């Protein structure tokens, strides 16, 4: 079981639309996927700056990882908006007896 929390911070300077289009595709997916696959897609923003962590197994979250990462990507082409994205993968390391687990931990930002 591992943690995908991607955190999605829309630049200041973005477009209304950008904010309504870009969490109505977010939090459609995410709302499919919760209820499909039965995990625990938190969504969120705190102030424009969007939050999905989605939790469920390595299988599961890199496979979401891979569908989020398409789906900004091309939008962020075609539109001409800078996800510039960055990955931090806290690994599932035992240490000093602790199962600590791993967080699939994104900084992705649409520039616009």
């Amino acid at each position: 079981m591992v943690e995908g929390v991607l955190t999605i911070e829309l630049s200041d300077s973005v477009p209304e639309e950008v904010k309504e289009k870009v969490k109505a595709t977010v939090e459609e997916l995410a709302e499919r996927a919760r209820k499909e696959m039965g995990l625990e897609v938190k969504i969120e923003e705190k102030d424009g700056v969007i939050t999905v962590k989605a939790k469920g197994e390595e299988e599961k979250v890199k496979k979401f990882f891979e569908e989020v990462i398409a789906a900004l990507k091309k939008i962020a082409a075609e539109n001409g908006l800078k996800v510039e994205t960055e990955l931090t993968e806290e690994k599932a390391k035992v240490e000093n007896g602790k199962e600590i687990k791993g967080k699939i931990t994104g900084k992705v930002r649409i520039s616009a």
